[PDB]
RNA sequence: UUUUUUUUUUUUUUUUUUUUUUUUUUUUUUUUUUUUUUUUUU
């Protein structure tokens, strides 16, 4: 398309992830329930694509029964569209959505043994990872879980480290994370004076498998060199 | 039903499909229509049929091949990639599977329908890597796109080309996740990979001795 | 061959039809979406495109899809490098006018690959606006800078060289290449260490920690 | 969308020499150097236009002369049985190659004026010029591979020095490496025909790879 | 066989490089005798 506007920019963020959290709630939160949220972590990529060729700047997405307007910045022409600080992108969704199976699991072990049952988190499987490891590092692994480090007990920020060490991820994608904060303070605060903290979750993530596999045998395909 | 509407719905264990089941099924709504020349047409143009269902947006699009039109379902179009598709029915490469097993019987009964075969089909998945009819019609078959779903028939064929193309072409190996939990008759995969291993490394060695590398009669001066 | 095209009858031509519909926002607006701009040309079989930046519509002739590389531009005729080109020199002149509109200028306008690079406003308009795609027909406009970042990108950044080739046969007000690659060799240089002063080039973000590994 | 048919089984080398000749029996009368001049700076927009549209025969003129071209270009058609002594785009290029080609050697003055008229924006572009000789600087038409005993052996060599220097993709070179030369297979003269090879490969090996003014000595004069 | 790369000359043209934020985008996506992705002849 060939028309080209403004797009007024300056620097400091006025997005709040906490505010607009609250705000999701607010709008959505009486009609979550895990079910929904199941569906959406399997079709996130699938609603992604959609997206992606779709050319509309907002689109009404349903997932398990629940209508959402999303904003659409998939679109390779709307990358660069600005987005309103209470409005959710599918990212901003995913954060959301997986912070309050949390807030909603810290509560009450009868609701953590229900999510562990419906919920699949599939990213944080191909890690080896699975609910037994906890939901703060199993949800940790959701897109968009950056955006509470405090919440999800900064697995989000060493999973990443990870994915660029073990993985080769190109070594931006943790350009998010970095500016992100946690509950309290802004990152120069919490890079160091939570340094302990860190590296402690850094190993729990550090010890978790590979995870790449796929059953044994296994012992069959090692047999004719792998 | 809508792009923009995403169910629900449901996990997802244990798969109910039967080759075996859905061959026979397969012969029966088709068997009467089947020859080489229909075959012949399928495998030539298998590839862009791949490319074709890719764009196309009906969950089951009717294909003609040599003039014979077959209801087909279609998993291509990213977004039907994945719906559920029923024990009788074909995606592609299902239809492809079929059609190498009902081949490789006609050619089992009868010399004489081997040598027609022969002349008229052209697997170009086998070709490629240096494989003839010459080599015998389980391993030349093996190389058609299904036909993992019958080991017993191709001989573990299907099963070593796949393991060949790991170890010299960099497949991924996640390619072979269907392989490797199909049957070898009644057994499961976890029964064949350790009772069936020295027809295996038979079938292995063997494809092992076909010729590979680019398109190569005896190229020197450097490469 | 011999080129017909002075930038100068170009530029005068630019301001007499467009000039009027000009300000700091439309540019600031041409600036940031440049790069999609020529991709967007270059999917477009159109071989003219009407295109609007800031709500000013351009009609930009499209040498950027594949097929049209190779067709002749008229002389008074928009690419969207040589509008690039104009826009840079009219805000540049606009700047030396008054130290005010230079204020305006700075905190509108900004110029993605000048950035990147260290440079900014704060390190003066010529060096700063040399950047832009296309000010290299202004070399007088813009004191040499845009042919030495361009060396700088050749040595720093491994730029294929012969990218190089308009700029080294740009003119020098009315002095040919030939003349000013050797009577003011002087102030080229000058201009070169100068921007060597600059971050050479580059890591965006830290080294505010990280590095507990990579 | 609907299926469909065979179309083969197999080739051989289609005898460009056969194909030539049909070529130069159809069109060889109206053929002079402007037509020539003109194909070779049009041969790449010719095939971007060859992409675009849906006929598998299409009608291009080139200096006033009308040519039947096979388009296997369209994404479609790129599989389609093409005919012995049909002309696709890069047929007709090697054919018009080999043509100018015979015209020289046979006479000067037609070496003359086909330097004059005659642009090969591929040869330039290595700083190959006619002063190298009309064998190698014609051997970087498309289609010259066709002709590798017209062409000493230079469109071969010329891929294998795209192969090193340019980042070629050497799947390229599969078809020069199935090409016949004078009445030896592929198989025989990369062993019987070398020494010719290994001089083309020098001779051409010899030539700069493009090179503006000279600044280069200012460019020198701060780094290159 | 065929298609895909390379396309002279100029104060032409094209190809490269494209801020900023607790923005945005690009990566990684469970489970099955399911499905999708790779490979397609001379």
């Amino acid at each position: 398309q060939f028309i080209f506007e403004d797009v007024p920019q300056r620097n400091a963020a006025t997005f709040n992830p906490e505010v607009g959290y609250v705000a999701f709630i607010g709008k959505y939160g009486q009609q979550l329930n895990f079910g929904v949220a199941r569906v959406f972590f399997l079709n996130q990529k699938k609603a992604k694509m959609v997206l992606h060729k779709t050319a509309q700047p907002s689109v009404d997405l349903t997932f398990g029964g629940v209508k959402f307007t999303v904003v659409n910045n998939h679109f390779p022409q709307y990358v660069s569209n600005p987005v309103p600080d209470n409005a959710i992108t599918l990212h901003r969704m995913s954060g959301y959505l997986a912070r309050w199976i949390a807030d909603t699991c810290k509560a009450s072990v009868l609701k953590l043994a229900e999510a562990s049952a419906q919920i699949v988190m599939p990213l944080a499987e191909v890690k080896g990872c699975t609910w037994a490891d906890g939901y703060t590092m199993y949800l940790g692994f959701a897109p968009g879980a950056e955006m509470f480090l405090d919440a999800f007990d900064f697995y989000p920020l060493v999973i990443e480290m990870h994915r660029v060490l073990k993985d080769n991820m190109d070594v931006n994608f943790m350009k998010k994370v970095l500016r992100q904060r946690y509950g309290t303070m802004t990152a120069e605060e919490w890079m160091t004076q939570k340094i302990t903290e860190i590296k402690a979750a850094f190993n729990s993530v550090g010890q978790l498998a590979w995870a790449k596999s796929g059953f044994s045998p296994a012992a069959r395909t090692f047999l004719q060199q792998f």
